């Protein structure tokens, strides 16, 4: 056939076996040229086809496509003149061969397609694609066996065909032109993302992200220098896809009746996964290809016959088998991850629409916590049963085709080597399911000294007034006892698990290689044979190791799951009871409409028929649980029906009896995502009365305020909730109980400017429920509300004459009376920091994936443990009156320096024996030439083993002190770290809790202290041991060939370089992911809490176009991190294929002196390098970042620090004797950039005297009490008590003589006895003595558990007036010399004010009292009286003296009566 198309042969071995491998000439020209030729014209209408489907207009001419057009143009040049040649040859008589021109015509036919295709490929967005990247690489390497051809035949003195030579060596030249050029992408200006812009070169090496890594090594990134993630994955788009599908499945589901999402995502995904089953398999069978090319390469050293070409080959094949391994990999991780992130954008969306959906009966099981479970821990768990799909069915791929080739090569013996591997995984679940057991036992220790600090935070002053620091500072560090020991065992376990998975591929070559060696036959070991093998175990324990991981992990997802079903799949609220008709005659009417709150409950409404005109004013009144705020339900349609409709007309604003706020500024709130009208705005805002209180806020209108309103006072919440509905200008207005939190006069006046008959809302009607009885002469129609049924309704007047129920109930509760509440204060804190961020999937980077895997459970942990709280802060507006090498170089400080310097020593001596062992083991296979068969002696032969297994059992014991002795290291680093903080912020100055919000020091002392003992310690052993391996191979990899060092310069320059730009750039991404993923979890929090406001107002679709952005906002940056972590493979492997790659070449070329045995050890884990190197750059990632955690300590453990507690200079024990207190031109400031609030205060306190202090607000008067307890050191002056300087006294030393009753009663959670004597000084005789005293006797006694019973937190089980009486019978228990009073009767009713007051004269009649108060009265028995103003005293006489002076004082004894 072929014989006389070429006039020669078409292959035989004999071309082939030569040593210079000439494959045959006709073979060449006319089969390898058939791939690329085959591969155009049978896939070329595919691309037509589909580019003709989506047609665009055409893009701008960009000279470099003018460029690439031309060259081929000149192509067909070549195709033409080498054409004209042949038939002007053929004039000489002489038949050319046919493959001499039909060759050309296959070309002349093709590059006019590549015209075709070039001239159409304008109109794609993407100007090139693999259709014909893929073509030109193919044709560069199918030319290449025909360019070696044509120029070694040419070289041997030939130039007869010379012509079709040049000509064709021109034609490869512009080939690999096109190519270069083509691979170049150029910017076309139509997408902001370049991946929709790159070539197909640049889309697998990621070139095109260079953009974002170079801008990111420059300057600090931010949102807006990150691309909006395409057009296919916006979140709309996902939402609308993924719900077609997803209520078939549900209906499906409700036919089964007479689980669904997992075959959900199925049926509509299974397009994309595709890309990756197809792919995935791609590279299994190239991973090992390397191992089965070890064989051969193997092999080509054991003897020296072997031809020089096929070392090469085996080289070159060598480095490709990775580029095809490496592209299809990273190809792999990018497109499944990027499915990753788009099933969890489809689910926390998708709950976020079913939530504003559903049936509140269904939200009457789940809490505010439980609804947001689903995404915060429930929708996370969806990405990494989703980030491997494909890893259940691959891992049992690798291990049965890596069994066939290690069975077909050593032999049946390896069945105890993989049965080792098998009885591996029992350690690994018992000793799981044990470290399970202990850290949620840890928890509720956890989480004890976490909410014991919350409130020691809030209260510090208090603290600092009595000094129970002492016996705090030992009950946490007794707490911290329990803490290290539940945490070494924990400790103990993980360097546990790490050793059976490190060790073990040691051990199985142990076993393995001993007993193919020992069994009773004829075995011999040698290179070839044994080297593959280890390879092969390197591949085989990542698919096994990690086979517990995802069985627990899909039973992980298999409750997580469930609890989807329940929600999605439950009902929605049934709205046909509710008709709304624009005809109707009436605003609203009742018929005959009975409601529960459950089917199987009883009406809460029932037959209730009411009827209102349109812009009536209407009151519903009635007792309290009578069914009031239920009626009000019923219009919202969140309340049940059971029989009966109702008929409502236009848009209704509500206003619910607990106020709902969100989360922005006054302005954004009352706006509603509305327009804002100035004129309108100004009006609301006077009619609304909120003039006063915006001007009392610092930021006005502007002012952010906080988290359900914190900022703000509950009395002012109802008023903005009023002024955001009448901004809306709606129709119905409901009003359930607009009023109570306001004052009478405000009442006055919010019902006169707004709901009066003068109101802004006069024509519109108006349903107001109060409990307050002025209002209701002013109402047209006044209906009573009885038991869930309408009694009496009509006029006021009517109703009255009519001397029913209401007149009964009229006399009866004329005014119900009630005070406001204040808080002007700010909470500042952020509570969001991760530590498993930088690793979507497991099979990402297996090395030591045991490590990940306890961080997703300790993440889910802690996110889990959301309670919090704290106590109070009262009026401070900011802070106002008036209400690298050397932090690691610290941090190995903790760790003992004599442990760490040995564990590291066990490390590298660790490498020694491992190093040793493959070394020794290359000598030991040369047994296998030096001997014939069964010439090798039984023992001396045998004994290698020994060896092995001494060497085996060394790689263990190494390590077995070395992780284990870490342990002990990371567990008293954090004591000692732990005793740090404590020590410090305890003896810090209360100067740094001002300018400091209590949130900042919450979390460094618990989120801080968190990770360092539990996630850094198990990322340092992981670093180490890869680095140390990696020094290990290639310090083995050098001596072997000692030209290797030379090269390892230009390769460890690029590595480091590469390195230092991902660090400069991953870090940042990670604190963009985390304050952009917080809101969202917060909108979801802030929405739940106020779902029957929003189906009020029907602003349900602006809500879900605000989270379909907010949301996007936060996906776009996890996929720019995804893509940024896939951009090192590419460019790393590419350095870590060359130092494998090139090893090859440099044994090749040096085979004229190495062994056979040599060049396995410095190729066998040369191919571990890999997949080992980029595992070293990960941990240096997590190091970088969970780092700061150590840098938030060293900064408060370095804070400053008062006077000591004990000073040499000790005081009298009796002292206080008498208690005299002089003032010597005292001054003070709260800071030194602060002015002097204090200015001077000389004054003389006699023994015995009683002085109140009177003022202004602000006026020092607190700050003279901090003074005197040296809160506030001084500035100048000085205070002398007794002839005693308390200058030259230590803190401790001062403050157990004094004593002070607070004006905020901050109490302590545990029992009452430790709230009284934390010290236990005192017996419980003396503490009933003081109860009885303070006149608690009754209500401890009272109490079932007595002196004993638990304190809630903020003692928020006992009322306000105990808390005073309780710290009342603080200041009995002490009895000292010195007593003073600052507003302790502020919030106390006036008998307990008589009680307090009394308990004063007669149990401190012998002590000195300084008396602080606004009530005048209090002061008017004191011998004493201060007049406080702008930080000076005024006026100094008896209150007698003072009121015959008209004064300060006797204008404000004026005011006060």
């Amino acid at each position: 056939m072929l014989e006389k198309f070429c006039n020669s042969t078409f292959w035989n071995s004999s071309f082939l076996d030569s040593p210079e491998a000439d494959l045959p000439l006709c073979f060449e020209q006319t089969v390898l040229v058939w791939i690329p030729l085959g591969y155009l014209w049978l896939l070329a209408p595919w691309q037509l086809l589909h580019v003709y489907k989506s047609r665009t207009k055409r893009s701008s001419t960009t000279k470099l496509y003018l460029a690439k057009q031309v060259f081929v143009g000149f192509l067909l040049i070549l195709a033409a003149i080498e054409l004209a040649l042949v038939l002007t040859e053929d004039s000489g008589q002489a038949t050319v061969p046919a493959v001499r021109y039909t060759n050309p015509s296959l070309y002349l036919g093709t590059w006019l397609l590549v015209l075709l295709i070039q001239y159409s490929r304008q109109w794609c967005v993407q100007k090139n694609s693999w259709f014909l990247s893929l073509f030109w690489i193919l044709s560069i390497l199918c030319g290449t066996f025909q360019f070696q051809t044509l120029i070694r035949t040419l070289l041997q003195g030939d130039n007869s065909n010379l012509a079709y030579s040049c000509l064709f060596f021109i034609s490869y030249g512009f080939q690999i032109l096109i190519l270069i050029f083509s691979a170049f992408s150029e910017n076309n200006e139509s997408s902001n993302n370049p991946s929709s812009i790159a070539s197909f070169l640049s889309s697998i090496t990621y070139s095109w992200y260079d953009s974002i890594i170079l801008k990111g090594y420059k300057r600090p990134l931010t949102l807006e220098d990150v691309w909006e993630v395409d057009e296919e994955m916006k979140t709309k788009t996902l939402v609308s896809k993924f719900e077609t599908h997803m209520k078939r499945e549900l209906q499906k589901a409700r036919r089964a009746l007479q689980s669904w999402l997992m075959k959900a995502l199925f049926k509509t995904f299974y397009m994309v996964l595709l890309k990756s089953f197809l792919l995935k398999l791609v590279n299994d069978i190239f991973t090992f290809v390397s191992p089965q090319l070890l064989k051969l390469l193997i092999s080509f050293a054991s003897d020296r016959d072997t031809y020089l070409w096929i070392g090469y080959l085996c080289a070159i094949l060598l480095f490709t088998a990775a580029l095809i391994q490496s592209f299809c990999l990273q190809c792999y991780f990018q497109l499944c991850f990027k499915l990753g992130v788009k099933v969890r954008t489809a689910i926390m969306a998708s709950v976020y629409k079913k939530a504003l959906t559903l049936s509140n009966l269904a939200r009457k099981e789940y809490t505010v916590g439980e609804t947001v479970n689903l995404m915060s821990v429930d929708a996370q768990k969806l990405m990494d049963v989703t980030n491997f799909m494909h890893m259940l069915w691959s891992s049992v791929l690798q291990i049965v085709l890596s069994i066939f080739f290690l069975w077909r090569e050593l032999g049946p013996s390896v069945l105890a080597g993989v049965g080792v591997m098998v009885l591996v995984i029992p350690i690994n679940a018992i000793l799981s399911t044990k470290s399970k057991t202990i850290q949620v036992k840890n928890m509720k220790n956890k989480d004890k000294r976490l909410k014991i600090m919350n409130e020691i935070l809030s209260g510090i002053k208090i603290l600092k007034y009595f000094a129970w620091e002492p016996s705090f500072r030992d009950q946490v560090q007794n707490l911290r006892k329990k803490e290290l020991k539940n945490l070494l065992a924990f400790s103990q376990l993980q360097c546990v698990v790490i050793f059976v998975f490190q060790l073990t591929p040691v051990l199985v070559s142990v076993v393995t290689f001993s007993v193919y060696v020992l069994v009773d036959s004829n075995n011999i070991l040698d290179a070839q044979k044994a080297f593959t093998s280890i390879t092969l175990f390197n591949i085989l324990r990542f698919p096994l190791s990690m086979l517990p991981m995802m069985i627990s992990s899909m039973l992980q997802a298999s409750v997580s799951t469930e609890r989807l079903e329940k929600y999605l799949g439950g009902d929605d609220l049934d709205t046909s009871a509710i008709r709304h008709d624009c005809n109707f005659d009436k605003a609203m009417q009742f018929s005959e409409a009975s409601f529960t709150w459950e089917h199987d409950s009883e009406a809460t409404v029932r037959d209730v028929n009411l009827d209102i005109m349109a812009g009536q004013l209407v009151a519903v009144i009635g007792p309290v649980g009578s069914g009031k705020s239920s009626l009000i339900s019923a219009m919202l349609g969140e309340m049940e029906n059971v029989h009966g409709h109702i008929t409502i007309k236009g848009t209704t604003a509500y206003v619910p009896q607990q106020s709902w706020i969100q989360n922005g500024t006054i302005k954004d709130n009352i706006l509603f995502g509305t327009e804002f009208n100035e004129k309108r705005y100004q009006q609301v805002l006077e009619a609304c009365a909120l003039l006063p209180d915006l001007e009392m806020l610092p930021g006005g209108d502007l002012a952010e305020i906080g988290e359900k309103g914190i900022n703000l006072s509950g009395g002012q919440k109802q008023r903005i909730s009023l002024a955001r509905a009448t901004y809306q200008n709606l129709d119905i207005y409901l009003l359930d109980d607009p009023l109570s939190a306001v004052d009478a006069h405000v009442g006055k006046h919010i019902f006169n400017k707004v709901l009066g008959p003068n109101g802004l809302l006069k024509g519109k009607t108006r349903l107001l429920v109060t409990h307050s009885m002025h209002f209701l002469p002013q109402v047209d129609e006044i209906v009573v509300l009885g038991n869930g049924t309408i009694v009496e309704k009509g006029s006021y007047s009517a109703l009255l004459a009519k001397k029913g129920e209401f007149a009964k109930n009229l006399k009866t509760f004329l005014r119900h009376t009630g005070p406001e509440e204040e808080a002007t204060v700010h909470d500042g804190s952020e509570e969001e920091d991760d530590d498993y961020g930088l690793i979507s999937s497991v099979e990402e980077i297996p090395e030591d994936a045991a490590s990940i895997t306890m961080r997703r459970e300790n993440s889910f942990r802690r996110t889990l443990s959301r309670s919090s709280r704290s106590n109070g802060r009262h009026l401070k507006s900011l802070r106002n009156s008036l209400k690298k090498f050397s932090i690691y170089l610290e941090y190995l400080q903790a760790i003992g320096l004599f442990s760490i310097f040995f564990i590291i020593l066990a490390f590298v001596m660790n490498s020694v024996a491992f190093i040793g062992s493959n070394l020794w083991l290359s000598a030991w296979t040369s047994d296998s030439k030096i001997f014939n068969s069964t010439d090798y002696p039984a023992s001396q032969r045998d004994m290698r083993v020994g060896v092995y297994g001494a060497l085996g059992l060394a790689q263990g014991i190494f390590v077995f002190i070395a992780h284990f002795w870490s342990a002990f290291g990371f567990v008293h680093a954090s004591n000692i770290l732990h005793k740090q903080l404590l020590n410090n912020i305890l003896r810090a100055p209360m100067r740094f809790f001002d300018t400091t919000p209590t949130g900042r020091i919450v979390n460094r002392f618990a989120g801080d202290i968190s990770t360092v003992d539990d996630t850094l310690p198990q990322s340092l052993r992981s670093w180490i041991t890869c680095f140390l391996g990696i020094i290990s191979t290639l310090v083995m990899i050098c001596m072997a060939t000692p030209v290797f060092t030379i090269i390892v310069i230009p390769l460890g320059i690029i590595y480091v370089s590469v390195q230092m730009f991902y660090v400069s750039t991953s870090r940042q991404l990670r604190r963009l992911d985390s304050v952009t993923r917080s809101p969202i979890y917060s909108h979801f929090s802030e929405t739940v809490s106020g779902l029957p406001v929003i189906r009020a107002f029907e602003h349900q679709q602006r809500f879900l176009k605000h989270n379909e952005v907010r949301i996007d906002t936060n996906q776009k940056c996890v996929f720019s991190w995804i893509t940024s972590n896939r951009w090192l493979a590419i460019r790393l492997e590419l350095v870590g294929n060359l130092t494998v790659f090139f090893s090859a070449l440099m044994m090749v070329i040096y085979r004229d002196t190495l062994s056979g045995d040599t060049v396995g050890f410095v190729l066998s884990n040369a191919l571990n390098i890999t997949q080992t190197l980029n595992w070293l750059v990960r941990m240096t990632s997590e190091i970088e970042t969970n780092i700061v955690a150590v840098e938030r300590i060293t900064e408060y453990t370095k804070v400053e620090n008062e006077a000591p507690w004990v000073t040499d200079k000790r005081p009298p024990p009796d002292w206080p004797s008498k208690g005299k207190i002089q003032f010597n031109n005292y001054q003070v400031r709260y800071r030194p950039e602060l002015d002097l609030v204090l200015r001077g205060i000389t004054c003389d306190i006699g023994s015995m005297e009683k002085i109140g202090v009177v003022g202004r607000t602000g006026a020092g008067k607190s700050s003279l009490t901090n003074c005197l307890f040296r809160i506030l050191e001084a500035a100048g002056g000085q205070i002398i008590i007794d002839g005693v300087d308390i200058a030259s006294i230590g803190l401790h030393d001062l403050r157990e003589k004094l004593t002070i009753i607070p004006q905020d009663p901050i109490l302590f959670s545990g029992s009452l006895r430790m709230n009284l004597d934390p010290f236990n000084n005192y017996s419980d005789e003396e503490i009933w003595k003081a109860l009885e005293l303070a006149h608690l006797k009754s209500f401890v006694a009272s109490l079932q558990l007595g002196l004993s019973h638990e304190v809630t937190e903020a003692g928020g089980n006992l009322s306000i007036g105990q808390r005073q009486l309780l710290c009342l019978g603080r200041a009995l228990l002490r009895k000292s010399k010195i007593l003073v009073l600052d507003e302790a009767t502020a919030a106390v009713d006036l008998e307990t004010d008589n009680l307090i007051q009394t308990t004063i004269q007669n149990e401190f009649a012998h002590c000195t009292v300084i008396t602080i108060a606004h009530r005048l009265h209090t002061i008017m028995d004191s011998d004493k009286v201060m007049v406080l103003d702008n930080g000076k005293i005024i006026e100094c006489g008896s209150p007698e003296e003072l009121l015959q002076i008209p004064g300060p004082f006797y204008f404000m004894a004026k005011e006060a009566g």
